[PDB]
């Protein structure tokens, strides 16, 4: 059985003094005031669940990574805070950490950013967003190999110009706005796996989105014993 | 009843340090030669103001900003200096930042550059150009939160790079050119509120103007008591 | 009438940069986060005023100083937080300031710890402590010329240990701890005006309770134009 | 299944350079010559155990830490070295660091130090007295909220200026001495938990005592396992 260093350790490619800097990140950027809480059971969070927000493709893409899309047309920001939202990638970001190809390989966003509004910049706040940067570089054994941002409007840069300046040049080289066409080039990017409502061939949103929602639950004792082993 | 203070405070999120400052340059920035006096009575500028060059709508945008319209064919530079055309800007400005929700929300800047001629850039000269980034940046107690061109034709950028080196980083990224096809882009930013001359639904352009033309009339003898109280 | 920097000039013995540097700590003491919102109606805290916590009474100390009395028997740690509790001093403390002889003869403090419990000091964390010592310091234009504890239970000192590093050398000094024998001392310091419960010849703690609580209630008014002109 | 060094991340609150330093010293502080040897069965301590001289309160304190009392008069120094009653207390502390609330909330000590005699002191050497303030303060991973002495003669603060000097500032502000009349204030500290002998309403020490060491007889095998693990 694995240790809990290994999945820090596959993350910084097995660099001791880089996994100790992440394992130490990775317990403090929680911290950062305000903080956001260690609660990991999705009790307060399957309304997201249920309203379609976040899935995970079955598949990987040609290089092994674990494929998450997000839909924010289905959070509804009056319902749900960002922190609600945040913790939502916590949970999947926990759960998907155990698979060691995904400790290999890292994952891919798809961020399907179409229905943005002006209320989902309302709880982007400065410290929302460095929280952000700080999960997708330096504070969570998950390494970010792309991030994919699809119908996004013009009003969303103004959020996207908050998050920038915390981000690395890693990261941000590896970041893709495809704007409303993006069928063809998110195609190259994932081939055979997508969903049909991106141009994918088999399986549809709302099965993938059921499909993790139930992982999730049935999951939410393991959730619960990972939210005691960091408080 | 506010002191003159709290609306420098509120441009600077309260930071006395920083509102200080912005009150030392509110001061001195009309002082730089060649110095723009000041007089705020409407009674220079009132064929401006007829001619339908300003205006402001009665609804604020999305995040609570005042929205200003500005249409450059409306000013004949025959008959109206680029100190004229300021002023109107100044007597706009000095009305709207005793709103305490625009102190708090800031404002955002239509500029309709459809029009735009030689015989406008001629006005602005460096110094005229230098005094626009100083009332843009830390000149006076208006948060400027987006500023929004349309129209603009090629021959523009030459004045804007006569402005773009004053500018901070923060303003900067602010600027918005939307060119000759703006409509679906300019609704996104400001959705429901827009007059019909640019996507709207109900209001015209000249109904605004004379609108606001009626308010600063209205607003002479606070305007002569504040042109009183900066010299 | 007035400025608004009087009070601070007052506070400071009419040195400006004093009074200025007390000004800045008064915006921005708040802001530490975590944050105490900037609210004053007595809406919240109520049920405070009316479980007779906290009173002030109506004649001042030799010295002319006004003096408060917070009793912790009346707060219920389960219904009210730290920051509920501390609302209320602000409330009082933003009333009494428009005192001038309060503004020139400071306050004096009496804090009956009878009933002190371990619920109430798990409300007491570090970040609440320092808030603490910032407006008995410098942070509110209030000089506090004394500060009186009696009946305090020995697992107090605990909580007081975790403000005493943030407390300035003046007002430690200012700080009597009486004990349980407190009435003879007490009445030392002040004569004439004590209520019943502590050694007092006329009023009791519920009618001064009662008085205050009246008066904070009718000045509902004034403390949401004070909470509006601090954001 | 938590790993070896979430207790030690818990006693520093997962600060993982705090908690390293903590598991460097938790590995060499016996090394400290004359060493104290690893060896943690209960085999040659048990004289001790039988006559009573330790036992851990079932209930916790109002904040959620463990109770441990030693009674100094049940430890014959004849008998019994100091090296033996220290081992006993070593061995306690590795059974009660397996409790997480006990991780998270601390420890807390009463030492009944009536009958102390000047051969008790004799085994107090400058060597002992060091290793004393060692797994005190930052040797092994629990967190000491309190030590408090009862029943102290007047020849015992000649050991105690011994252990001083190398006690940290945060132990010595958590160290109470109350003397002979000690019952009202460690009742204050500790209610509804304390044995008859000290105040409390239900449960003898000689009970206590014997519960704590059938927990320890009973967990030899956990013992010499956690012995075979540190060397
Ligand atoms: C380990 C890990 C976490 C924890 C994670 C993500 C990826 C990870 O590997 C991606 C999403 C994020 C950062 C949660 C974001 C929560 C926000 C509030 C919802 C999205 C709103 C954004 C304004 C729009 C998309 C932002 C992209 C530029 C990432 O959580
Ligand atoms: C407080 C305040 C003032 C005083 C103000 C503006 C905004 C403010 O918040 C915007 C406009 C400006 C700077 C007056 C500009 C006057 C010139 C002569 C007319 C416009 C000609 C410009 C070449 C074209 C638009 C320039 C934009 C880049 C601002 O006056
Ligand atoms: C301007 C001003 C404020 C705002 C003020 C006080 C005096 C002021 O002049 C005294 C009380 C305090 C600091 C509120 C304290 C709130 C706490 C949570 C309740 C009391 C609990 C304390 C652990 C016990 C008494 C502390 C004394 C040592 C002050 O609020
Ligand atoms: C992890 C841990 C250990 C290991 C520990 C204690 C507390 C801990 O958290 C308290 C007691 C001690 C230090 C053993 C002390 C052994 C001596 C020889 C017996 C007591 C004699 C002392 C002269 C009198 C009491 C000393 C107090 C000031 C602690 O062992
Ligand atoms: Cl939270
Ligand atoms: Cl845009
Ligand atoms: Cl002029
Ligand atoms: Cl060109
Ligand atoms: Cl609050
Ligand atoms: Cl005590
Ligand atoms: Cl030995
Ligand atoms: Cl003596």
């Amino acid at each position: 059985t694995d240790s809990f260093l290994l999945r820090f350790l596959r993350a910084r490619d097995f660099d001791l003094d880089l996994a100790w800097r992440l394992l130490k990140n990775y317990y403090k950027w929680r911290a950062e005031c305000p903080e956001i809480s260690a609660d990991l059971h999705p009790r307060s969070i399957i309304g997201l669940l249920k309203a379609g927000y976040h899935g995970v493709l079955r598949s990987r893409d040609p290089t092994g990574s674990k494929v998450l899309i997000y839909r924010i047309a289905h959070w509804d920001p009056k319902v749900f805070t960002a922190y609600d939202v945040f913790r939502v990638s916590l949970i999947t970001s926990e759960l998907i950490v155990q698979e060691v190809e995904t400790q290999r390989n890292g994952i891919k966003l798809i961020f399907d950013l179409e229905g943005w509004q002006f209320s989902h910049a309302f709880q982007i706040t400065p410290s929302v967003a460095k929280k952000i940067a700080a999960v997708l570089t330096d504070s969570f054994p998950l390494k970010v190999r792309g991030i994919h941002l699809i119908n996004e409007p013009v009003i969303f840069h103004a959020v996207f110009s908050m998050i920038k300046p915390f981000l690395t040049e890693k990261i941000k080289e590896r970041i893709h706005m495809h704007g409303n066409n993006y069928k063809q080039s998110l195609l190259q990017h994932f081939p055979d796996i997508l969903p049909l409502e991106y141009g994918g061939e088999e399986f549809s949103m709302e099965d993938i989105c059921q499909e993790w929602t139930n992982f999730i639950m049935k999951s939410e004792d393991y959730l619960s014993s990972i939210s005691e082993s960091i408080q």
